[PDB]
């Protein structure tokens, strides 16, 4: 398919958090064909937490292709600002370069193949370009050059989390298992209002985030957060198991 | 049968997606012949999403032929334009040594062989020659010519989503492995909504949705989402098997 | 038909507003034969707001040929001053050969054919001069001139309103918002007064009205008539309708 | 359409506030035709308050061809004296050129390019020399020019609301909290008022009226305005947004 | 905006109290056009409580410009004389190189960068400079310079109610107790009057008038006072808090 090939190369360069699971209900919205409008979504998109200037571009340059109709209205500035790069004149024909190659495919793997083998931020400048003009560059191929503009991202990514230095301090590692439980914590409260108990797991989640909140509230020593989320799920392991979604994911 | 091929090389050409779930039922009481209107159709797929111009264009030669009147309008723009191929000079006899060939033609697979023994982008050429004057070519001929240029095409994606590059990073078949499961739930909530029980697999749908929305809102490690299709299925292996369509084949 | 041929090649020079909702009921009310005079209607459309000096003259030579007498009065002015084209020497005698054909023509399509493969300015001092003369061509072929001197027109702004520039800066895409939405609710406002409630959707019409008086009594910000049309459709898609004509259309 | 694009070309000049809003009504009534006289109109907007003599001048100029009239009357003095610019002898006859230009077409983005394409100032002159001819220029392409005059204009504050410099001091930041809310809270008064309660949010909006006459009147510290907008709104976010307007759009 | 962004850099500078409410009231209804009239509102501006004669006169060079009319009668001279600076001969000349510059722009922010970065005071020159020319300074530029002139002045307060030196003696800071408490109460007795019960948070107010009256008819002790303000807030934290306005913000 085409469209989870978009979602999957979108979504994977977003932060992790309530923003990424909104767009994505607004990228599904959007192929689906709902009742939804442009510049409602290009303004939320304007306005947001941390995003880079970078992303919000490339996801206006997918929601101003994907949505049902040609509107063609003001190019919104925040996207054309932000994939020129800071205009950079080495790459000015290089993306031009591009332009006029992808003018010449069809399909869509076709595109994301020369897009690869290029710059990871000369793509930009392509798609500030065909934001500009859009005229023999079909959709499938621009899905095709987005593809590959936040598959060298998510290879920066790759080669970081990956790059990591682990932390030695307590403190920091006392509240990091404070935070995955209280935020895990939440998330459960969530996943089994939505089921018929909701009763016996969304106590044994509140309590455990009661219980990060007493912590905080008295100063405790930093070997008691120890074994707090895989704590935490044990005790909701029989009845948000089968009477929820599942576990020894969350992990 | 005649419709029953013309259908096949038709959808064969659009992405994946509602939108050809929609187009499929445009075709399907286009046939039959309900009460139906072109230029609302020619409207609606002019302002389309994701969709070549070449593939907007051979639809409007399709619906034109095949709609319970004979209207003769405008020909319509967007076709006339997406044919000619940007007007390629080396081809304009081609074509009409191919219209002048078809019209001689009174059968189906007499016109999809002359057609296939010839170019992938002239056959454009004279759908956009029988798109003015339409004369002497029957539409059993003409659906000889487009399943002829929509089996060019075919071919082209068929020889693209076999030469693939797999993903190897884990963020991105991270979220292939939710968009699937995403997706394939949002089809199971519907698929059941029209069946007698709609309560037992309609729930365990949305939980896998929840359940995807929640590693989104944690930042949930790649590891996780491993077995979450095929996790989804055995759960309503056996309501949504004889109580709903069937499985084992979404996958 | 020919009075359905005739009001479409001149309706479709006038801009749109009041204007043309006005003409079209004089137009109208001119055929079908109602109590109406001339140099009433002659004076009416003399003093006018915006309107080409050539549109009023078409229009002059309309109604003179339309109206239920042959009066022959005074050859109003702004007409034969209109049609001449500020005496251009070079097409005296090209109108005066195209004079000498249309006076051997009988049918419609005859006159528009002979009229369209010629000038896109001459045509009006033919118009002149059959506003001078009117001895053999026939009303039916005068028609097939003013419908081919209104189609090379109609082609100017389909080549123009193409052509356009879409705007960048937000005020101004701040207030086309505003415009197209206090617009599309004074319509509303008038197409529920005719009908049964008139009492849901004159409202749902008329607070747009006010919200849009309130933006510009504020001062407000341009992300905020962002999905104000296409929200008030949305808010009055149940009242009017089906109790009133119908939506999806005005957008 | 042409008057759609035009009163967005003129009030996106006009600062805001009730000026701007009774504007609209005069040319909206303009336009439509009511029964309506020049000279009160050029009366009423040469005592007005905060205006632009060159943003009077449009106005006059505007007013002057939409009128359903050709009065041809005395042509008001300070128009011709607004856009003369004082008498630029650089300028004399570049607007001649200009006007001789513009003499020539017929359409109306013909000429909002062609305008567009030269100074910011000389097109008044020529505004200011069509409002002493009018004998060739075509309406049509006047609102050409004045589209291209305050388009020029437009931008000369795009380009300085976006390049100011806020505000660090207190005092100045504790009165806009105080004048947004007390100015936001007038409107829904009047939004609310043409409505059916008319007796929840009118009082939750006069409410916090007193609350900002009452700072004043005891001088409050300046960390007491902090969510003042935001939380009226909050307040009549239950009935003024489905038994009123609208809201989320005034912040 | 333009009108809110006036009122705010003109209340900034007028002490707190009723004569603020009042000016705020007056403000606004000049803004929007009321039945208004200016010699009424010089003569009451000018026999008014404590305000600096400087300020006496910003607030006469704005209600000149903003009425509904050009008056041009006598320039009222507590003005004229206000805002020359006792007549310094070091800054005849700035002005005029200001108001000679000022006579350049056209937008509001071009003005107040040009008039900040200048001294503190030569501003006020230029303005009794304008209240007698105002020819080609339009009154946005003006609008600009007072927002420019009552800014120096808004940090001056700045710089002074952030530099005090807080009191140490109790019969002092009893009083201030009983003031703070006397006051807001006497506004929680108008902001109650305009809602529905007005008659639990009335009484409530009224008695922490009574109580601060006996203690003044008493002679009582200054730790008497403490916790009284915060302490009435709390006994109509019930009442006027959802049946009012708000509250915590008082404090």
């Amino acid at each position: 398919s085409l469209l989870t090939e978009v979602e999957t190369y979108v979504l994977s360069i977003i932060p992790s958090g309530p923003l990424k699971a909104e767009i994505a209900q607004r990228l599904e919205d959007v192929f689906a064909g709902k009742n939804t409008d442009l510049e409602v979504l290009m303004e939320w998109l304007k306005t947001r937490p941390i995003l880079s200037p970078l992303t919000k571009g490339i996801l206006g340059f997918v929601f101003t292709l994907t949505v049902p109709s040609e509107r063609g209205l003001q190019r919104r500035r925040f996207v054309q600002n932000a994939l020129n790069g800071n205009g950079d004149p080495n790459n000015m024909d290089k993306a031009k370069k591009l332009y006029r190659k992808l003018k010449r495919e069809i399909t869509f793997h076709g595109a994301k193949e020369i897009s690869l083998s290029y710059s990871a931020g000369a793509l930009a400048s392509c798609m500030g370009l065909i934001y500009n003009r859009m005229g023999a560059v079909t959709t499938e191929v621009a899905f095709g050059l987005v593809c590959a503009t936040c598959e060298q991202i998510a290879d920066s990514q790759h080669r970081s989390h990956r790059q990591m230095v682990t932390t030695t301090n307590p403190l920091i590692r006392h509240e990091n298992r404070m935070v995955l439980a209280s935020t895990t914590a939440k998330a459960m409260e969530q996943m089994a209002g939505s089921s018929e108990q909701a009763a016996e797991a969304m106590e044994v989640a509140s309590q455990a985030r009661q219980m990060v909140q007493a912590m905080r509230t008295i100063g405790t020593h930093p070997s008691s957060s120890a074994g707090l989320k895989n704590d935490l799920l044990e005790n909701l392991q029989a009845y948000q198991k089968r009477m929820g979604v599942q576990m020894q994911r969350f992990k």
